[PDB]
């Protein structure tokens, strides 16, 4: 019986469709089938409600682990003897990196939000900074910015100067900046952006968008992930990524409880070989995404140029490198988690001025 995987489409389903999915179907005899979405709870919730679950394993932002945990959707694992252990007999719960975010979560790669510009349109001034991202003076255009107050509140509060700590223990100090006050700064200053007549707003909710947009001369810079601009680049496009307070963030799978390969134990099967330290490090061999395993990471890094042409080097294109790491913020999914209807009900409310404040 096949067990249907949800991922985000594009250049990151393939990665995992051929450094991982496909190897993994191809070993166990069970058929592993990919669907694309957006992001969220939306449709797993409707499916789960309707008694007609037909998914069975979905790749998720670390917030909504811990939502999907809390509200009984995803199956809680118990770590040590679901997941693989590495090679050497390290157990999977020392060679991931770092704890679970939830008892519901399962790492599969490390991501960046970040930006970026096309060197062939932006023209002689290049960009540098996030303060340059919100700078419509020195760059006059249109931005692309992600549809969701996420990530979007982090980088407006940086680029108004607001210091972020990156990675430490108890997570990214920025996080206690935005309460009600920050995060009322953080929405005047994407407002204030999206209302520049020499600025303004196109909101992306798809991972191909920012680079496509970019590619198409129909913004001056994107947000998006580095993973979805490092494709790009490697197709040919003149893209060029900015690092300057990149968010890095965590991806995971988790299983839905009750899907077609729920009771037989095939989803679970196929999660444990997805997720080992040889399926993981595949994944970088087509997409600049870090795998989570130590294991895998150390494989990678051996086994440079890791990726799929046998030249290019990945390891200087990593969320993690340290070039790459100089001013990042670190995502906080409890933050998100815990507060995001609260926000987007007033991130929402901004987006619906935008709209009834403008003159065709």
């Amino acid at each position: 019986g096949a067990v249907t995987v949800v991922s985000w489409g594009g250049a990151y389903t393939e990665s995992q469709k051929l450094g991982y999915g496909d190897p993994t179907a191809a070993k166990l005899g069970i058929p592993v089938n990919w669907v694309d979405y957006t992001g969220g709870l939306s449709e797993i919730k409707a499916q789960k409600e309707a008694g007609a679950i037909t998914w069975d394993i979905m790749d998720v932002y670390a917030k909504d682990t811990i939502i999907g945990c809390d509200e009984g959707i995803f199956h809680e694992f118990d770590f040590d003897k679901d997941f693989l252990p590495a090679p050497d007999g390290t157990p999977a719960s020392q060679d991931f990196f770092t704890s679970m975010p939830s008892k519901c979560a399962v790492g599969n790669i490390l991501y960046s939000w970040n930006f970026a510009y096309n060197d062939a349109k932006i023209g002689d001034k290049k960009p540098k900074s996030i303060k340059d991202f919100f700078n419509t003076k020195k760059f006059p255009g249109k931005r692309a910015i992600y549809k969701g107050a996420m990530s979007n509140l982090e980088i407006a509060l940086v680029a108004d100067g607001v210091k972020a700590s990156g990675a430490q223990a108890g997570g990214d100090l920025l996080y206690r900046k935005m309460e009600g006050a920050g995060i009322d700064r953080a929405l005047a200053k994407i407002k204030k952006l999206c209302t520049d007549p020499n600025g303004g707003c196109v909101f992306w909710n798809a991972g191909a968008q920012p680079p496509e947009l970019l590619a198409n001369g129909e913004v001056v810079m994107a947000t998006g992930w580095n993973g979805r601009f490092f494709n790009a680049q490697m197709e040919g496009t003149p893209l060029v990524q900015v690092w300057d307070a990149q968010i890095l963030d965590y991806e995971y799978f988790a299983l839905v409880k009750d899907g077609p390969g729920y009771a037989d134990g095939s989803a679970m099967k196929v999660l444990a070989e997805m997720t080992s330290t040889e399926g993981l490090a595949g994944s970088a061999k087509y997409i600049a995404y870090a795998p989570w395993r130590k294991s895998s990471i150390a494989i990678m890094e051996a086994g440079e140029p890791w990726f799929k042409d046998g030249k290019t080097n990945m390891v200087p294109h990593m969320p993690t490198a340290p070039s790459n790491l100089k001013s990042h913020i670190l995502m906080n999914p409890d933050y998100w988690a815990d507060n995001q209807d609260e926000i987007n009900e007033k991130w929402e409310a901004m987006k619906a001025g935008l709209h009834h404040h403008h003159h065709h």
